[PDB]
């Protein structure tokens, strides 16, 4: 019902959504907050998607719309432009789209226009959360309240690993959205297979989680589904040598006084330097396998109408 | 919505059409709450006393995956034998119990939720959850908060479980814009406890002016629920430092066990009854009957104005 | 469509929706309780002449003999401005029951954004909204108002929080919540009585062109939920950093060793720092709430222009 000014929904996916076909959403922060493993990478997620037998829609802001699904030169100009692309949550989406910017979609707001396009499956690496020193800072992520409140199945490897993991596990409960282990008890830590924490359901197959979604909206329970995928054994991070670069990234953030927005993607870049770039690797993999995950659900999903 | 997923039962169904009020109930004190057969045996005579008030009780349970409104003998005695077998189901584990055929028993939460689906807009229960010991750290905090701020239900209760951060929970409650009515008192009643430190939002001394508040807050278009805060009778009230004793060493030791979840409050009830000598589990059931008989009266006000 | 006997709309102010004249709302917190008697009244009433100057409606928000009143008469903001702190403080919490009982009562900015949104006023003029509590991190003493600026679509122009609250987790809080905090012509977050602080606003717009398109956008786009305008005190009324600043640790210091919490907490804070400035505070409060009702009245005209 909305005015086509405001929102575009690409051909492909218009018709993926017209023929009923299985579409994943993904999210376009991603690859603005590293050329060119920045658009590089995008691209093949897609054909991941593709080979799965589903549809891709990469999400942006581009020109002031919102846009369903992208093409190349759009891919690639949102990687060139980097960091000189607006971050976009929920906040910022009415002024991006009101000025007539580019904007890379965060968790929250890529959540939001899929909604808006009916598309129920979205995979990304990680979600944002519940940061440390949160209990004092109260830097929370809009992710968990968009994950509150809009019917949209969110495949990742957990919570980013940067996050504090426990609190989010909370929040997610106060909040009333599922945390489902895929063939897993214990919560996924992004880079590490495994966390000390547990989801709220260990679910063994994509179709368990397709009737799931169905009941749960069928039901009127609003608001989305966290799927916590854990990364493949061959590419995780080793415990200490992930964790200690991530705790000395965390505490450099500190002293340095980075807050905000900005939080995240600094985070992200100190720990791809303090490896030697071998984080990025691992979380360019967990991408991948989400997507995988993510096609399946959807396809379910579309069997059970 | 489908049979498939909500089955009211006929005695329910009469009274909606018929505009009988009725009073909703939980299932989540009759496994997880207590102990067999005070559970069943319990639950059973809840339901007898709201009758005798001249109101309708619905129990409300999971069965075989269904979210039940209204539940036979048998149904109760099932979910009070299985016991801590059954899925102790908040608004999170709702759609799991329902996809997997399985029986659940529902929390504050998904009774309000569920109730709301079938119309019904009072529910008796012993306490609340709420905000918990330590939550500031932990960010522990009932689900059960979030659905009062957004699911249209009078919840009547001895106020939050006293286990639990009463001082944090009464500011969570207004900053999600939830009235916390004193129902003839002022002071906040602490479960098992008459009294506590702290205030309810308004003190009302009558059912009549609680459906009337209903009716003004929900024709205003306020979503969100109510809590009535009841205090405990004064016959089967616990002395203040004898429980207070009892809950503080469960707390502390709960956290020495590293216990955390949706087990804490069950794991912290019943070390209390034991500390107690099973004196706290004979107030938490007096205080049930009791908020049992003011949720009859508050249904009566509010279908009398409602239809 | 809400019932006659609930919500009230003056001929005036229903006129000027009917053929589309931009209206501004305002609050009647800062009447009774915000502000001391004769002042309080004597603002209130300059306020909407201000208004009017700029070629827009005002609209005081208040609840008369149990009723929501849009647009209220000199007299009735006189009567609310005497009766002072005997006019019942109602948030969102509040509102069904002084309704409900047909008291008298002061709208603060959660209750008056709840009322404006029923009467279908967008746009909303205040001295400056609650906020996160300094210690609330410890305390959870977090206001209504940003919950009500979370869900309910009214634009607020205001001069930050009032800086008696913790600014800083204040704005974290509101990115949580997906609500947008525009600098008018500031990068830094103004602090009421300051114009800048060590915060900054989620983004800077310059025109009131500008805040109005972003509205038009947001909520066509089902985005649901207030905008923070935080608009800086005009320089010369503005006081002095360490002055103001002094004042307020002081008077936040008394309340917490007087046991001072909840819905009392901001009023006495307030007073205490006008009794500390000697009535300074409470000139340069007038002063910002005049220039906040200057700008709310453009962007309601250029908001009207595109809505
Ligand atoms: C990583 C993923 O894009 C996630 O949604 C963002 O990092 C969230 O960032 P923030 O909005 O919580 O800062
Ligand atoms: C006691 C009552 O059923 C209440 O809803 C539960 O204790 C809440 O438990 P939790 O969901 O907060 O763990
Ligand atoms: C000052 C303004 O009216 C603001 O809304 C109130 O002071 C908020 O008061 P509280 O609801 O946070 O106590
Ligand atoms: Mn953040
Ligand atoms: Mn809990
Ligand atoms: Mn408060």
């Amino acid at each position: 019902k909305i005015s086509p000014e405001l929102l575009q929904i690409s051909p492909e996916v218009q018709d993926a959504l017209k023929n009923k076909k299985p579409v994943v959403a993904l999210e376009s922060t991603i690859i603005s907050h590293p050329f060119p493993q920045n658009a590089q990478t995008a691209i093949e997620v897609e054909e991941t998607i593709r080979k799965q037998g589903a549809v891709p829609a990469t999400i942006a802001i581009i020109g002031g719309v919102m846009k369903v699904g992208l093409s190349k030169e759009e891919i690639e100009l949102l990687g060139r432009e980097g960091h000189n692309v607006t971050k976009v949550s929920r906040r910022d989406l009415p002024f991006v789209v009101a000025a007539g910017k580019n904007g890379a979609t965060t968790v929250a707001s890529t959540m939001i226009i899929a909604a808006l396009a009916g598309i129920k499956v979205f995979a990304t690496g990680g979600i944002g959360g519940v940061h440390r020193g949160a209990e004092h800072t109260f830097d929370i992520s809009a992710d968990l309240q968009e994950l509150a409140n809009t019917n949209v199945t969110v495949v990742c490897a957990g919570a980013k690993s940067i996050l504090d993991l426990g609190l989010t596990t909370e929040y997610l409960e106060t909040f009333g959205v599922p945390l489902i282990g895929y063939q897993t008890k214990a919560l996924p830590a992004f880079f590490c297979r495994t966390s000390p924490f547990d989801v709220s359901i260990r679910l063994d197959s994509a179709s368990e989680i397709a009737r799931a979604m169905v009941v749960k909206w069928q039901s009127g329970l609003n608001g989305g589904l966290v799927v916590a995928n854990p990364i493949p054994e061959q590419f995780a991070m080793p415990e200490h040598t992930i964790n200690a670069a991530i705790d000395q990234a965390v505490a450099e953030a500190e002293a340095q006084g980075v807050i905000g927005k900005e939080s995240t993607p600094f985070l992200l870049a100190r720990v791809a330097e303090l490896t030697g770039g071998d984080s990025l690797k691992s979380n360019i993999q967990l991408v991948f396998n989400n997507a995988i995950l993510a096609s399946e659900i959807a396809k379910e999903y579309q069997r059970l109408a």
